[PDB]
RNA sequence: CAGGUUGUACUUCUUAGAGGGACUAUUGUGCAAUAAGCCAAUGGAAGUUUAAGGCAAUAACAGGUCUGUGAUGCCCCUAGACGU
């Protein structure tokens, strides 16, 4: 057997609510580990991450800025690439541009009418990408200009929960076969897949019921997508009359992450974290459960928390998973190959 | 520590418009024949129907009001008038 065990690393503590959204660091000069953390939660916060390089205690690291500007909850973050900049989604109708050193929210992206579920940056940076309860995806300029609004012919019924970007890798030599695109997952149960001037390029009915997250392989080749359909859809942006891949992953479907590098995926669920090798057919290769550290406050048990939200590191060796109990945990993987 | 001034300044305090927010929320081998519900702890601005009120069905009670009404039936007073 190839066994892959999870050495515990730590606990990132503070946020009330919910840990709705993670970001870990761009890693800047190549190969290069990723010193910054940011979650989003329900609570009204966007919080800044100060680790530590060790484990102290039983605690991976301590609050350091917390962001405010916000009425209801934070659904997504983003980052830039110059990691020196962020931006959150909220149910509050608006999202915000935050400078990560000041507490500093730059300009703030008004104009949206319902809620805001997700939001992505593109990669020269000067496109910011949002969607919400209002089936409708739009384009922002940084100075904070709705730049367009995809219209009904397009866009698809029910609600965008989450959209994100297609990436184009640094060197021409890492083989870009494809038009640039940008995806949209929904509660419809639809995938869709646009160009950049806002044409529907490739709309899916992927899901029999809704669908909570999307996230694309850093190569770009292949798609992840997930809901309450209790499926993980995997997509080669080649062949689609079939799914690439499919697998089950207990109960529902809460977020879904690709290993930078790695190559596996790691799906958020009611349950807990599980994460699928692709390299091999099998259906469960590492299962995560997490009792609950509020449990151990006497007298009340736990039904355990659900996970609301993953990252990977830039390096691919850490793992942060953000919770129902407000707790963000961190998990660092062991080969024992036999 | 106090005044006086000031600005392509600002919203914590102050107005008060929009919109949020609480649904008994979360947890509970707590009581419930596990159903309505109650209870506790935690979170929460707020968990006594959030608090205090407005409205008030069917029916009555020959309740009160001709002295609130230029709403009136009938009765009475009409030039030293019960009129002004
Ligand atoms: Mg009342
Ligand atoms: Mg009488």
């Amino acid at each position: 057997s190839l066994d892959i065990q999870v050495v515990k690393r730590g606990i990132l503590e503070g946020h009330s609510d919910w840990v709705t959204s993670i970001v870990a660091g761009f890693s800047q000069k190549e190969n290069e580990d990723s010193p910054v953390l940011i979650s989003g939660s329900r609570d009204k916060t966007v919080m800044i991450w100060k680790l530590y390089e060790e484990e102290q205690n039983g605690y991976f690291g301590i609050p350091h800025k917390a962001l405010t500007g916000h009425n209801h909850f934070v659904s997504d973050l983003a980052l830039s690439q110059e990691n020196c900049f962020a931006i959150s989604s909220s149910w509050d109708k608006t999202l915000r541009l935050w400078d990560l050193r000041t507490g500093t929210t730059y300009k703030r992206f008004v104009g949206h009418q319902s809620e805001v579920y997700s939001v992505a940056f593109s990669p020269d940076n000067r496109q910011i990408l949002s969607a919400g309860a209002e089936r409708e995806i739009k384009l922002w300029n940084i100075l904070g200009e709705c730049k367009f609004s995809s219209a009904e012919k397009e866009n698809h019924s029910d609600w965008v929960s989450c959209v994100r970007y297609s990436p184009i890798m640094k060197s021409a030599n890492k083989v870009q076969p494809f038009a640039p695109y940008f995806a949209s997952v929904g509660w419809d149960g639809r995938l869709k897949v646009w160009n950049t001037n806002f044409q529907i390029r490739y709309t899916f009915k992927a899901h029999e019921s809704n669908v909570n997250h999307l996230s694309i392989s850093p190569n770009g080749k292949y798609i992840a997508t997930g809901g309450k359909d209790k499926k993980l859809l995997i997509w080669d942006i080649l062949n689609l009359t079939y799914p690439q891949r499919e697998f089950d992953a207990g109960s529902t479907i809460n977020q879904i992450a690709f290993n930078p590098k790695l190559q596996w995926v790691a799906v958020g669920t009611d349950q807990g974290v599980k994460i699928f090798n692709l390299m091999t057919q099998s259906k469960a290769p590492v299962c995560t459960i997490e009792a609950e550290p509020i449990t151990k406050a006497e007298g009340q048990k736990g039904k355990n928390p659900q996970c609301t939200s993953l990252a990977w590191n830039a390096l691919g060796k850490k793992l942060f998973a953000g919770f129902t109990d407000g707790v963000i945990r961190t998990f660092s993987f062991e080969t024992s190959a036999n």
